[PDB]
């Protein structure tokens, strides 16, 4: 006030300087993703997809060097587009030189300061243009909010993106924003939570933290599902737990994403999966 900075942050960064992208694929709905920028063209790591939010770290040899929460990646640099973000501060802070508790001071910032935002969820802080001063604000001092203040946790987050999709069609390989696969809508709910998710079932039912006993599953938490009896050990289908019993997937069964009754819903789980944290 503007000087507390509370002890749970840590003393040190080494948080890179990083913008916001957004992936808008020209001409189609996905880009190949590698593991450097100067890849085995042939062995793509995966795929990213329209609409998508990033980070940047950087560009080298034509490709944006890419990250989403733990996961980091390369995609051609003309895949994406760099976003800023207005907003105002609605509580005097500093802008500091890095995110902790010791940074130096760039710049006080009064209330009802107009900003612009230039990367987010940066260890409690996003970072910010103010009248030309660079540097990174506590993230509460902010009107702009880059996820949902509701909530006990990510999990809640996740539950609520996937019902704002709630009747959206069924197209296979889609992740919106209009239409979905059900591993697709998985990977974009969490692509709007800033955390990775690999982009089919298969795939996501290998990952986050295993929940053993559906006694145990909370909102958010993915249900992968082995539903095709010609290839009966493989999984094939995934929704996510929303509570009171429900998960929401994109099903072929009506072409839309739509609310299932868990117990009811005849194909054997295979995992359960967390991939919130906080």
């Amino acid at each position: 006030g503007p000087g507390m900075l509370s002890i749970l942050l840590s003393a040190s960064s080494s948080y890179q300087t990083q913008t916001i992208g957004r992936l808008t694929t020209p001409g189609t709905n996905l880009v190949k993703a590698y593991k450097s920028s100067n890849p085995d063209l042939a062995r793509n790591c995966y795929w990213l997809y329209f609409d998508y939010y990033v980070h940047i770290l950087g560009y080298e040899n034509g490709f944006a060097h890419v990250r989403i929460g733990t996961e980091d990646c390369w995609i051609s640099k003309d895949s994406l587009e760099e976003i800023t973000i207005p907003t105002q501060s609605v509580t005097e802070a500093n802008i500091y030189s890095e995110p902790s508790r010791t940074g130096t001071i760039v710049r006080y910032v009064p209330a009802n300061s107009q900003v612009t935002i230039l990367d987010f969820n940066c260890d409690g802080f996003y970072r910010i243009n103010y009248r030309g001063y660079i540097g990174y604000i506590l993230e509460d001092a902010l009107q702009y909010k880059w996820k949902q203040i509701d909530g006990a946790n990510d999990g809640e987050r996740a539950a609520n993106l996937v019902k704002t999709k709630l009747g959206c069609k069924y197209i296979l390989g889609m992740s919106g924003p209009d239409t979905y696969d059900c591993s697709g809508l998985m990977q974009w709910a969490y692509n709007r939570l800033d955390i990775f998710m690999h982009r089919t079932a298969d795939v996501q039912d290998l990952h986050g933290q295993l929940i053993e006993d559906a006694q145990d599953i909370l909102p958010g938490d993915i249900i992968t599902f082995r539903t095709d009896s010609d290839n009966p050990m493989l999984v094939t289908h995934v929704g996510m737990y929303v509570g009171n019993g429900q998960f929401i997937h994109a099903s072929t069964n009506g072409y839309v994403v739509k609310y299932q009754d868990f117990y009811k819903y005849p194909y054997p789980v295979s995992t359960i999966r967390r991939y919130w944290t906080k």
